[PDB]
């Protein structure tokens, strides 16, 4: 404990790259002709969910669902069906991606028409399973990140822009 | 829904057919070596899981979930079943969908190994091949009530299984 | 851990009881007219519930709902609505009865017509909250119990009969 | 099923509003000195929630519940709030049935304090009596949608309150 919060990835930046992603999974979706739905992963993506739905430029549909994070479980599932829809799962941040992994295999068993994955933040160095990532705002070290959907002892989820949790000595 | 009830499988002959599954199952896990978890699948199998454990002969753990077109799961495992044998406890297969899709839920969990249990069978209503392990009894598609199967949130609690008579 | 098992009250005495606690319930809503609902608190209730309804000889619906065992959760909550209908929770054990007391609470807001509380086993000796039991199979010390519902490291639970664990030196 | 969807509330004033509300609960709070939590009611707060907690200028968690004739919990609160003040934030309150009861259940967790803040309010829809401590608009009772409220599973993700416009 004893710390202090500093800008690392300030707002507007976080804003002009949701934008972007925007365009790319509209880009990608446009013409599909199915039905479509983001599949965000509570708590952490409730404000990158509400960002990037604003983005993209398809009607879909929005839910959630949260899964324990040693056996993945599902705490909360989806109130939708996604059978023979395209998914897209959003996430705030993948690292080790042992839960996005057995999400992703858990919802492919539901038969959607296609699954991808958009996450914010992305920690390539800490991987665990290999796991096909198709969007991706921003690849970062292995930084302590709070903000944006993330915590750190209950605190900082609510911050508009990615910080970096400093250790005091 | 104006009807009558009568006795299709008296209690004495469900005690006596639990009894003997619960040698099965028995037998074919005592030597396995790996932590054992009954998996029932709530509201149905509350009453043929709780006969159905006493039988069992091997030190396991009794737990339960429940599952909802597509097939959701409305309440997960407290348990990790991974590398242990896992037995899903069922009242009455039919169809069989979401059965099928629970067990494939499950085994994404890497169980040592996976089978189901059911008490009652309707082999004629099947929708879906999957595999069931131990039957307590193969019946015809008969209007069912009792041990744990409800008609208008009625007779679940009945200690036999009943055949619904529908009245004209 | 380290440890052995010896039967407390054998499965004969606990069928006999129950068989009473039975004629005791139905005595007490025969009449009622209302519709009847016994609610069970996963995990260790199944079997006692199992039992128990069995004995009951007045027409009822059986549901389950499990909560969390510092603030009280509901993991997972009734499939039926209790509102003017007779209410009777029932427990495998009550001893601080805190989890009890405000399940309790949270039902009576959804205005049942009656409230009570059945359990097998009762550990006066360990209430910390004044809560009114009803019906009870056992008053029993404060002994270290398992089986019929109750486990102990993931074991016993599926046992027949209360047993006490002895914890071998 | 036939229709059209026109802009009633546009994204601007929206969020000037949530910035002026923001300003309201921070003054409201900014001296409480306990701990504080925004608890949203899933699925239609999470983007009210998302732009109404950054404008709140006092270090707060934020969490969900979901709730469904009786009242029931879905899914529940991960965050214990006895002691603390709680913020039950909404999309829009009309009846305002399930809102009360949640409050009612949120209060015998025994709170610091207990208020609701929602984006939308139709006054002219209210069917139980319940305490609102902020909201963004009063609305006469349209069809409306986007900002979380959905229509045939459509528009929920609109970044404006929009209008339906049946068509005959
Ligand atoms: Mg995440
Ligand atoms: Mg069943
Ligand atoms: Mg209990
Ligand atoms: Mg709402």
């Amino acid at each position: 404990m004893k710390h202090t919060v500093e800008v690392m990835i300030p707002e507007a930046e976080i804003k002009a790259r949701i934008a972007e992603l925007g365009r790319q999974i509209t880009e990608r979706y446009k013409d599909s002709g199915s039905d479509m739905v983001l599949v965000g992963l509570l708590r952490g993506s409730f404000m990158f969910m509400a960002d990037l739905c604003r983005e993209v430029q398809v009607s879909h549909e929005v839910d959630f669902m949260t899964a324990s994070s040693r056996d993945l479980k599902i705490l909360k599932d989806l109130d939708e069906d996604i059978r023979g829809k395209d998914v897209l799962i959003v996430e705030d941040i993948i690292d080790s991606g042992n839960t996005l992994s057995k999400v992703r295999e858990i919802l492919s068993l539901r038969e959607p028409k296609s699954l991808a994955i958009c996450t914010l933040l992305d920690k390539p160095s800490r991987r665990e399973v290999n796991v096909p990532v198709e969007f991706i705002g921003f690849s970062i070290p292995d930084e302590f990140v709070v903000g944006y959907g993330i915590d750190y002892a209950q605190r900082y989820r609510h911050l508009p822009y990615i910080g970096k949790v400093i250790l005091l000595d």
